[PDB]
């Protein structure tokens, strides 16, 4: 079977026959709950390996806290989305307990006894592990789910300084782990009052972009926690003149929606299309059995010595237009044919999966040659995706046109004064006009200017302090 | 602070502070639920990472499922034991769903799915995750927790003799594990029917024993499930001829349990000894200049060594060979003036107490080749105390004697069901229990066949078993 949704007019059917005929997905009789099949799980594990390997650069540790926390620690701090466990066998437990939402409320406390001196600091941990939210929106694949898998990072800082440059660090890695590794283009930036985490001062996130169905995505989150929690649990040291200060902290998040966004972004109307750094298999050979068995194990040899990812499908049932089909579903790089004047000519013929590029090579040029032609791939396809991500952006000054643009499927950069108040007005009086549209962040890259003490809120009467990108949201 | 009870007459206290103080694990206020700290997580990190190598080498492929299932699901194969979800927010669930405590239940029913043909075999999976179940045993750190993480694996063959083979190469790879990472002996063999697998046919284990309190421990497990799930579940396969049959399934898993078996094996009245393959810290550099010891660490990381220095000055020399050697660094450098002045590194062992002096020069060479013979040191003395732990006995008589000797006995047995129920029933009376921990596949001594008897039953012996007290 192949794909028959479109991917512009039936989204959603188009998603779903994706992820399932790949075998990425299966649908599982708890809603909101998915299977992670290997296919998608060992992108999975390439995101844990590269971002592991990034975060030992910087002295993080990793480490494993409890799945469980009691009340009394939980209701310290969001409640109606926890999952409660009230039961072991039949028998009442005397006092219920939550699976982990997130886990400053099991890991503070125990900082707190930690740490007692500045020479104890910093302290850098991180975990890996799963978490469940009763989500009261509906459920979407790696986008959404119950049950999701992340890191959660939570670090503390002597001075303010040093907490705020590990915030920016972390940005930088996420944005690196979307564009270098995803091939998937990401806006840097901070969110409004409104939009932030309450409990902390700052939050950074970076933000991408659906443009078939005009929703932005939220990607990643990295805090200023500064001393809002070291309060509110004890958490302080001595510093070198013998005066107790609380210490200034931080924490960070990454989870499995960022599959969903790059399935997304890439896929068109014949399946997958996957980015050769994280496909499982980027080079399928298929021969149209007697020399040639011999010239297939060939090139596989060459391959693998240097470092590329390939099978063959040698398999008689089948039809060479059925493992065509099969193996672009499945979003394989590189498709080489390989019959009997290919044989006879001692070169491949190659099919690119993206745009359907045919060539002929040479096997004594593959040692060099294919290596090259993943890292091409690799790059067209940032670079088509930034392309659209572009002609998403739509600059506006005042309200008039901000209705037009939100119908085209677009996000719009607009001067604006961050207030909360006007940030609530504008989602009431989009919602009333359509489905309401709100800040997603403020840009670090400021691509336009203000002129002091002239330009005007595109909303509010009062002046701007800066553009700020809006947009309906996933 | 130092280690201040005894390994022998105070063994839990003992176990305690070494896991606290080197800062291993926490308490934390849910029974049965431990924090473990990087200095331990590192250690079960490196597990995770050895055996992945080794099972891709057989085409497993890792997966992820649910942590929820439905009790009509988990209900169609241990009742009491299970923690139930019946509540988001405050209000009530329609109906409750359980915290994953096995994945069959979850698993199997797509492996019905996903299976049609033998075409489709064999199919491999494995998922690393956590796992609870609401134990009514009392709770130790890493050996029997609340929360514990582990790997799973579970497969399908077109064959019982290709899923047998499976279930053996899996059981050798937990046994390296234990043996070449952790240098920590074990026995390979089968479980008593009495005490294998219900699920399943056959039940291959390894087992451990923690010769200061007298305890077997379980350290692995591997089942030849057969078709007992397979009809179960409707997981069917046609042959060649068009013939459907039920295919032949294994299952598998390894926890963090084996951190603790390790610690228990190794450890001293000093606080931890920690084999070197999976030492967060292999050499820690104490100076009593600081050229010196940058240079000392360049040759080491080139070599391919965990080293840190320690170059703290609010802290005594005795302090820190104290707080270093509670954490099982393997090897301690102190450098003086003495040791700078003759281009060469005072050495101390942490197993064994033994002083060497190195030069500079040396390193590369000879750093790599200590900790080799650490290695193989740590896993050749616990071999010899997993020997003296083990007693012949023929009859009844001497078995109570030799169990409070703090011993295992290997004895000629019948095998029945009925016959360990007894053995169990008595033991404790007398004393608590002791029951069949295995049958090794290594069957040092001989039967007489059709002479010798078991040695509490009147029946004539199968062969020879191993019995303790567990954990
Ligand atoms: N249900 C979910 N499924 C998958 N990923 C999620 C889910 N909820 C949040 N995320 C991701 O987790 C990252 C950080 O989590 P967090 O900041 O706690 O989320 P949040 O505040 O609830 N934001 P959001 O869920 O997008 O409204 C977010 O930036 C999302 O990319
Ligand atoms: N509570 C626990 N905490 C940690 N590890 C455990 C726990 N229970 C079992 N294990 C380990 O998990 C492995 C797989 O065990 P499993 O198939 O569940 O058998 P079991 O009958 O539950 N074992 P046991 O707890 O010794 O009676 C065993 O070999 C044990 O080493
Ligand atoms: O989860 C957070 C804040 C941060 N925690 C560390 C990882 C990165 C993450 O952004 C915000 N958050 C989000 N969703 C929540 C859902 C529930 Br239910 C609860 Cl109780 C609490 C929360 C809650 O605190
Ligand atoms: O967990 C098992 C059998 C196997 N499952 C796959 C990994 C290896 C493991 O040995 C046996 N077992 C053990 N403990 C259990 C506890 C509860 Br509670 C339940 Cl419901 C079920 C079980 C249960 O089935
Ligand atoms: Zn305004
Ligand atoms: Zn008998």
């Amino acid at each position: 079977m192949g794909i028959t949704a479109d991917k512009i007019t039936s989204f959603a059917d188009w998603y779903s026959q994706v992820i399932v005929k790949s075998e990425m997905i299966e649908y599982y009789d708890i809603s909101g709950c998915y299977i992670l099949r290997p296919w998608s799980y060992f992108i999975w594990e390439t995101i844990q390996s590269v971002f592991d390997q990034k975060i030992k650069q910087h002295d993080v540790q990793n480490a494993y806290f409890p799945i469980f926390v009691t009340q009394k620690k939980l209701e310290t701090e969001f409640s109606p989305e926890v999952a409660w466990v009230t039961k072991s066998g039949k028998s009442d437990l005397a006092e219920p307990i939550a699976i982990r939402p997130t886990s400053e409320t099991i890991m503070y406390p125990y900082f707190a006894k930690w740490i007692r001196s500045h020479r104890d600091l910093p302290l850098k941990i991180n975990q890996w592990t799963s978490i469940v939210r009763w989500e009261f929106k509906h459920p979407t694949p790696f986008i959404r789910t119950r049950e999701f898998l992340w890191q959660e990072g939570h670090t503390a800082h002597s001075t303010r300084k040093e907490a705020l440059e590990m915030v920016d660090i972390i940005l930088n890695e996420y944005a690196s782990i979307y564009e270098d590794l995803l091939a998937t283009p990401v806006v840097k930036g901070t969110k409004s009052e409104n939009e932030k985490f309450p409990g902390g001062d700052i939050t950074k996130s970076i933000e991408g972009f659906i443009p078939e169905i005009g929703r932005a995505v939220q990607a990643a989150t990295s805090h200023l926690l500064g001393q809002n929690f070291s309060k509110m649990f004890g958490v302080e040291f001595e510093d070198e003149k013998g005066n107790k200060e609380y210490a200034h902290q931080t924490s960070w998040g990454l989870t499995t929606r960022a599959i969903g966004v790059m399935i997304m972004t890439h896929g068109d109307n014949k399946g997958l299309v996957l980015p050769p750094k994280v496909a499982p298999v980027q080079v399928i050979i298929i021969p149209i059995t007697e020399e040639q068995k011999k010239i297939c194990n060939e090139v596989e040899c060459i391959l693998k010595k240097a470092g590329v990812r390939v099978k063959i499908d040698d398999r008689s049932n089948y039809t060479p237009g059925w493992k065509y089909n099969h193996w672009e579903v499945k979003g394989v790089c590189l498709r080489f044919e390989v019959g009997p004047r290919d044989i006879e000519k001692r070169s491949v013929r190659v099919v690119v999966r993206d745009n359907m590029e045919k060539m002929d090579i040479p096997i004594s040029e593959l040692e060099s040659k294919i290596p090259k032609l993943l890292e091409e791939f690799q790059n067209r396809l940032l670079f088509k995706a930034k392309q659209r991500q572009n002609e998403s952006i739509i600059r506006v000054d005042t309200f008039d046109k901000v209705m037009d643009t939100l119908n085209q499927k677009k996000m719009v950069i607009a001067p604006w004064c961050e207030d909360v108040s006007c940030e609530e007005e504008i989602k009431k009086e989009t919602a009333r006009l359509s489905g309401a549209m709100k800040s997603l962040c403020i840009p670090n890259d400021q691509i336009f200017k203000i002129e002091e003490g002239k330009t005007k809120c595109f909303f509010c009467d009062k002046l701007a302090k800066k553009f700020t990108l809006f947009g309906r949201s996933y």
